[PDB]
């Protein structure tokens, strides 16, 4: 196995043992001003997702050519316009004559805590090449050009996930699923096993509100220190990523008999082509047991009509997946850093959830 493009990139070699910490290459004092050359008849673009026509072009490309997942426009705005987003980081390739969008990659900024270091980075998602254009080395140009546009802004490290093995994962996660609506998945013995309570068990559970932004921010910031790869969110970012939006993101806080918010659970919405799936986001416990929190999360997903509840095995999730009758799925989710060498880690030390 030899990686034509990735072996030229500042990332560790597959199977080299890493005992050191830091950048493979130094920050750059001068960066290429010019966009990388594309084949004749194609052009670069910085998509402005605030224009609804542009947003709908992105939406069309992703549903027809991405990983079937049904990313909504509202969902894309949540994922791709967090604080600090830039339109040039919504990097597209268009046919010159028709302006047809045929390629995409995106970067959003994040402060990333990796072992004893915190570095300003970008997260990379939604790399997509039109089906009629696959296997033509278009992906390496998108990666190089988004790298160039990120460098112009003074950032030299990135974090991302992918289902394929590349040099070199800092960690590997397995996807697990919990059947909420067994009928759509498909006998009476099976439907009975997965019956969940109609109402949650934990006292003081309620939707997150505007007033909970500070305490949710504080609870998440102190919970994440026990992991080795985590985001460091401002209060503005906590608002964007957790404030509830129908069919996008759900957050429930635990407010106790004294009125203290001590726990919260969160999951985002991604339907499949329909099949409505919930994805475990961040779940923070300081007084409610984690097994009760997640049990209530399953109940809340069923009440809201989700057919399936998905969770990775990262953070502390192994302590409850089997007990709540999750089933392991096929494939793996790999975590990668770009231009950062460090020792790899077990799933349970990863504290970063990327959609
Ligand atoms: C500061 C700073 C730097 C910031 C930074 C950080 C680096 C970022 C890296 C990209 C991260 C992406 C995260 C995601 O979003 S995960 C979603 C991607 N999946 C899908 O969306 C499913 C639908 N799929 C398609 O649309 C696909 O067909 C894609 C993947 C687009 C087009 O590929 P093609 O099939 O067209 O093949 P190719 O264009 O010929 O190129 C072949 C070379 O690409 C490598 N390849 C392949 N699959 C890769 C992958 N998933 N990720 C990275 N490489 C990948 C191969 O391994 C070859 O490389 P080598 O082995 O070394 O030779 N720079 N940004
Ligand atoms: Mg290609």
């Amino acid at each position: 196995r030899s990686y034509q493009f990735w072996d030229t990139q500042p990332v560790p070699k597959l199977g080299e043992v890493v005992n050191t910490h830091g950048p493979v290459e130094p920050d750059k004092d001068n960066i290429r001003q010019e966009p990388y050359t594309l084949p004749q008849g194609f052009t670069w673009d910085a998509l402005d997702l605030g224009d609804r026509g542009v947003l709908k072009e992105l939406y069309t490309l992703l549903n027809e050519n991405y990983v079937r997942f049904d990313y909504s426009p509202e969902f894309l705005l949540w994922a791709l316009r967090p604080p600090g987003w830039l339109p040039q980081w919504h990097c597209g390739v268009r046919v010159v004559s028709s302006r047809k969008l045929v390629g995409f990659i995106s970067a959003i900024p994040a402060n990333i805590h990796i072992y004893d270091t915190e570095k300003k980075m970008v997260e990379i998602n939604f790399l997509c090449v039109h089906k009629k254009l696959r296997s033509k080395r278009v992906a390496p140009v998108l990666i190089r050009e988004i790298t160039r546009r990120v460098h112009l802004e003074g950032i030299f490290q990135a974090v991302y996930t992918a289902g394929v093995v590349l040099p070199k994962p800092v960690g590997t996660c397995r996807y697990w699923h919990r059947s909420l609506n067994p009928r759509k998945l498909i006998m009476q013995r099976t439907m009975k096993l997965y019956r969940l309570p109609e109402t949650p068990k934990t006292a003081g559970l309620r939707p997150m509100e505007t007033k909970d932004i500070p305490v949710v921010h504080q609870l998440l910031t102190r919970y994440l220190k026990q992991f080795h790869l985590t985001p460091v969110m401002s209060q503005e970012e906590v608002e964007h990523w957790f404030y509830p939006q129908e069919n996008i993101i759900d957050t429930f806080v635990v407010e106790n008999a004294n009125g203290e918010v001590t726990d919260f659970l969160s999951f985002y919405t991604l339907p499949s082509t329909s099949l409505k799936a919930a994805y475990s986001f961040y779940n923070v416990h300081t007084q409610t047991p984690l097994l009760d929190l997640m049990s209530d999360a399953l109940v809340l997903a069923k009440m809201k009509g989700f057919d399936v509840f998905n969770a990775l095995d990262l953070m502390e999730n192994k302590t409850f997946l089997e007990k709540l009758k999750f089933g392991i799925g096929d494939g793996n989710l790999q975590y990668y850093l770009y231009n950062w060498k460090c020792p790899s880690m077990g799933a349970e030390k990863v504290g970063l959830v990327l959609q």
